[PDB]
């Protein structure tokens, strides 16, 4: 699924992603369009040879499992696969234990070098929320 702008907003807003570890739903909602450009499908190979996966590019290196990162965690307990599904809970209660690990946001590479700092409210500009 392509989401829309604030149809995203809508649904990290449900899952209470708005103000998570005191990230307005902007932050969120330009990562996601950074990482994934609001694609569920998205997925992305890195160097080291792990998967990035979903709206938020979950990384196998840690957060779930693919069967093919030697030596990785799965520490949301979810298969990669469950992070490409239309209905973003799997990849919203990942993403909660993400930016709880210590570096907040700063996970997110794509976060922090192109939404950290900015006006992220235009995100959700216009949206009903
Ligand atoms: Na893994």
């Amino acid at each position: 699924k392509v989401f829309g702008r604030c149809e995203l907003a809508a649904a990290m807003k449900r899952h209470g992603l708005d103000n998570y570890r005191g990230y307005s739903l902007g932050n969120w909602v330009c990562a996601a369009k950074f990482e994934s450009n609001f694609n569920t499908q998205a997925t992305n190979r890195n160097t080291d040879g792990s998967t990035d996966y979903g709206i938020l590019q979950i990384n196998s290196r840690w957060w779930c499992n693919d069967g093919r990162t030697p030596g990785s965690r799965n520490l949301c307990n979810i298969p990669c696969s469950a992070l490409l599904s239309s209905d973003i809970t799997a990849s919203v209660n990942c993403a909660k234990k993400i930016v709880s690990d210590g570096n907040g946001m700063n996970a997110w590479v794509a976060w922090r070098n192109r939404c950290k700092g900015t006006d992220v409210q235009a995100w959700i500009r216009g949206c009903r929320l």
